[PDB]
């Protein structure tokens, strides 16, 4: 594709690199999805092929459990819909397969279907992914095992598998090249394989956004991109320390990032910041409260599955009163915390809380993240349909605008979230 090329990246394998510039807000490239499953929450909301957003959603008469727009699109999916249409009526309750293995299960069908270079293909072919197969300890390699079993359990009924366990490379490549599709507010829509968009490397301050439409990747530049400059992407979230970022790095991806960022920690100084109060916290009490902060961060992720709302914003709430007497309100750790309080007011449908929390995380949060960030785009978002909600309309247009502003260089000026947002402004 045009423009850019694949290259040897020294240290980072093979890379995306560009042969003319591009400035801020320019798409790079599209790239159509591979493979992709709609995650079973979304069902009835979003098209089953399309993944466009509407209300008049025509249900698979089949399964019960698969919406189109209309007919065509129903038909053009069927050829990945018959994997899961009557196992779902016919396994019943027990259809419990992961998305990874639901997602999978389709790359080993488009693969049957289409063994030739797909239009997603044009840099980046699937059969030539990073595995990482080599440095998987036993716990991981059990976990692969496990999604084999499940392959097998429950797609067995169209699919010839491969050679031994070269499923085991399949499933190291889509964890590691495997992309999840999330809306307009971060909210998670599914999973995709965008081959192309694959070959990019990961720097935590990146010259590029990926946002999709649809099924469609879109590549644009947040930085400005010079020829011969390697094309960079984010694979993480960017609020977090040098340390955090590469502990996440190391396992998801089984890389160390050496980019200006983690180089310079520069950043880091003032994303764990500390409180100033008189007899200033000792060095040690600042990595109690560190081991602490990621102690309460996972705890947290565990009791979301198993415990009450009210319980949820009661672990927020303490552990930022713990937290409180080293950290100042800005640290990273305490806009976690109030980041995850806004998601519980919001599940409870509690608009005022959740306004709240926003209201307390936007202006550090804006800080901590890139020019163009889509978490603080989310987040502007969230406020201003909320303000817009509890009929702030002053607060609420600000907010918008605020979100539209970085939403229109990631996103695009002729956006479909972009129209949506401005439809809000414009009625309310
Ligand atoms: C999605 S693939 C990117 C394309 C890959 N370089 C290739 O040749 O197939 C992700 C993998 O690329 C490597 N990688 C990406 N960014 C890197 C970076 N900044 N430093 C080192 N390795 C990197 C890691 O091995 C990582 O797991
Ligand atoms: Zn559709
Ligand atoms: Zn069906
Ligand atoms: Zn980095």
């Amino acid at each position: 594709l045009g423009g850019l090329e694949r290259f040897c990246s020294p240290g980072k394998g093979r890379g995306l690199r560009a042969l003319q510039p591009f400035q801020v807000g320019d798409l790079l490239f599209s790239c159509p999805a591979y493979a992709y499953v709609l995650t079973v929450n979304e069902r009835g909301n979003h098209c089953e092929y399309c993944f466009t957003r509407k209300e008049g959603l025509s249900k698979c008469g089949r399964c019960k459990q698969a919406f189109y727009c209309n007919v065509e699109c129903q038909k053009e999916d069927w050829p990945m819909h018959k994997l899961e249409c009557s196992p779902m009526v016919v396994f019943g309750e027990n259809w419990n397969p992961s998305e990874t293995v639901r997602l999978t299960a389709r790359i080993l069908a488009k693969q049957k279907i289409h063994p030739e270079r797909t239009p997603s293909e044009k840099l980046l072919a699937v059969k030539e992914f990073e595995s990482h197969l080599d440095k998987l300890d036993n716990e991981k390699k059990d976990l692969i095992q496990s999604d084999i079993a499940a392959l097998h359990h429950f797609y067995s009924k169209h699919l010839e598998f491969p050679d031994n366990d070269s499923l085991v490379v399949l499933f190291a490549q889509v964890n590691c090249n495997g992309f999840t599709i999330e809306d307009e507010e971060l909210s998670h829509l599914g999973s995709a394989i965008f081959p192309d968009v694959a070959l990019m490397n990961h720097s935590c301050c990146p010259n590029v956004i990926v946002t999709y439409k649809g099924t469609l990747a879109e590549v644009r530049a947040v930085q400005e991109i010079k020829p011969g400059e390697e094309v960079f992407t984010s694979y993480i979230d960017l609020l977090y320390p040098t340390e955090d970022r590469n502990d996440r790095l190391r396992d998801s991806y089984f890389f160390t990032c050496e980019c200006q960022e983690c180089t310079t920690k520069d950043k880091d100084k003032a994303k764990v910041e500390i409180r100033k109060l008189s007899d200033p916290p000792k060095a040690e009490a600042i990595r109690d409260m560190v081991r602490y902060a990621r102690n309460v961060i996972e705890e947290f992720r565990r009791a979301k599955h198993y415990k009450s709302p009210s319980e949820l914003l009661e672990i927020c709430e303490l552990s930022q009163e713990k937290m409180s007497s080293v950290f100042e309100d800005s640290n990273v750790y305490m806009l976690h915390m109030m980041y995850q309080a806004m998601g519980v007011c919001l599940y409870m449908q509690d608009w005022e809380g959740a306004l709240q929390y926003g209201q307390k995380i936007i202006k550090p949060y804006s800080k901590h993240y890139p020019l163009y960030s889509l978490n603080v785009a989310s987040m502007w978002l969230k406020l201003g349909r909320l303000y817009m909600g509890l009929e702030h309309k002053a607060a609420g247009e600000k907010a918008l605008k605020k979100a539209i502003a970085i939403m229109e260089v990631a996103h695009g000026k002729d956006h479909p979230y972009i129209s949506e947002i401005k439809q809000e402004i414009e009625s309310h």
